[PDB]
């Protein structure tokens, strides 16, 4: 897999899913990841702390996976990094979401991302307290 440069776009509401992708914009859903939407339990954490990671990055970056790259709502399918350090990983390893969603093809990170899940629940974090 290769990664490849964005930038964030700044959203009205807040929001940091949009990114400028070789130019043009485009909201990406982060690969391997099952994230609690706002009104559920660890919604807020989980904004709070993408924003973080997102907001304060020196250097964004999208990395595709080898199947599909875009859904069937348009949205860019990829892991996404803020100065090296993935955000997908990063949710995942504090408990902030499920590994969830993993189709073939797209799939590399998995056993990365199972193994953040797994700490995340011995410690206890988050979702899984
Ligand atoms: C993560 C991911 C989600 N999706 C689709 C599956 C779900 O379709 P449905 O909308 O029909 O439930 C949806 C979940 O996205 P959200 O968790 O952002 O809602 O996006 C993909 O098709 N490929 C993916 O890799």
């Amino acid at each position: 897999l290769h990664k490849e440069p964005a930038t964030l776009i700044k959203a009205i509401d807040g929001n940091t899913k949009k990114l400028m992708y070789k130019g043009q914009p485009m909201v990406f859903r982060e690969l391997l990841v099952d994230i609690p939407e706002f009104n559920e339990k660890y919604g807020p954490e989980a904004a709070a702390f993408t924003k973080k990671m997102v907001e304060n990055a020196k250097k964004i970056e999208v990395e595709f996976d080898k199947g599909q790259r875009t859904d069937k709502y348009g949205r860019g399918l990829a892991y996404i990094y803020a100065d090296g350090k993935m955000v997908n990983e990063a949710l995942v390893r504090q408990g902030l979401a499920k590994v969830a969603y993993v189709y073939k093809g797209n799939n590399t990170h998995e056993q990365l991302l199972r193994k953040a899940e797994a700490q995340a629940k011995k410690e206890k974090l988050n979702i899984w307290s």
